[PDB]
C-alpha cells in the first residue's frame, strides 16, 4: 500500500507534538515536554486509498537544528506550524521553508502552513497575513486547533493530497 513520509516542523512549544498526538492517537496532551525527534505511524483511509502514515515528530528547539538536515532529505512531505498567538513562531517559518528549499533543491515541495492553537483568543497573527506566506510559497495554510480537534485531520490529510499533486 501507499506510505507517506509526513514530517512536522516548527519553532518550539506551537504544538506539533499536540496535533501530531491528537490526530495519531486522538486526545490532547496539555503539558509541555519539548521533543527531540518521534516517529508515530498509522494505516488510515483517505479518499478511498488505504495508505500508512509515516509522521516525523521534530524538534522546534533551536539546539537540535542539526538534525533538521536529516529529516529534510528523508521526507515526502511538511507541515510547517506555528502558533497563532506567537509571532515569532509564524517569523520562524521563512528559516524552516527556506531549509527544506535547500534541501530539496525545490521550490515545489509538498508543504501545508498551519496556525496552531486558534482555540486561543491571544491572536497576533491574523489569517490574512499567513494566507498571503502560505499564497507566496504556492501552498495551502490551514487553522487548526490540537485541544479542540478543530482542523487536525484536514491539515495532515490536506498535506497527503499535496503530496499526491506533485
Ligand atoms: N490551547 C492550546 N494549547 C495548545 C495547542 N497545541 C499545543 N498546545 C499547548 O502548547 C504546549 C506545547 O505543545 P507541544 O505540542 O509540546 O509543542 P511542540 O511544538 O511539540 N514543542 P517542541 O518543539 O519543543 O517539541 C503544550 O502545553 C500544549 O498543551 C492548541 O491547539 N491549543
Ligand atoms: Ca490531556
Ligand atoms: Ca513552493
Ligand atoms: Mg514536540
Ligand atoms: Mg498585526
Amino acid at each position: 500500500m501507499t506510505e507517506y513520509k509526513l514530517v512536522v516542523v516548527g519553532a518550539g512549544g506551537v504544538g506539533k507534538s499536540a496535533l501530531t498526538i491528537q490526530l495519531i492517537q486522538n486526545h490532547f496532551v496539555d503539558e509541555y515536554d519539548p521533543t527531540i525527534e518521534d516517529s508515530y505511524r498509522k494505516q488510515v483511509v483517505i479518499d478511498g486509498e488505504t495508505c500508512l502514515l509515516d509522521i516525523l515528530d521534530t524538534a522546534g528547539q533551536e539546539e537540535y537544528s542539526a538534525m533538521r538536515d536529516q529529516y529534510m532529505r528523508t521526507g515526502e512531505g511538511f507541515l510547517c506550524v506555528f502558533a497563532i498567538n506567537n509571532t515569532k513562531s509564524f517569523e520562524d517559518i521563512h528559516q524552516y521553508r527556506e531549509q527544506i528549499k535547500r534541501v530539496k533543491d525545490s521550490d515545489d515541495v509538498p508543504m501545508v502552513l498551519v496556525g496552531n492553537k486558534c482555540d486561543l483568543a491571544a491572536r497576533t497573527v491574523e489569517s490574512r497575513q499567513a494566507q498571503d506566506l502560505a499564497r507566496s510559497y504556492g501552498i495551502p495554510y490551514i487553522e487548526t486547533s490540537a485541544k479542540t480537534r478543530q482542523g487536525v485531520e484536514d491539515a495532515f490529510y490536506t498535506l497527503v493530497r499535496e503530496i499526491r499533486q506533485h
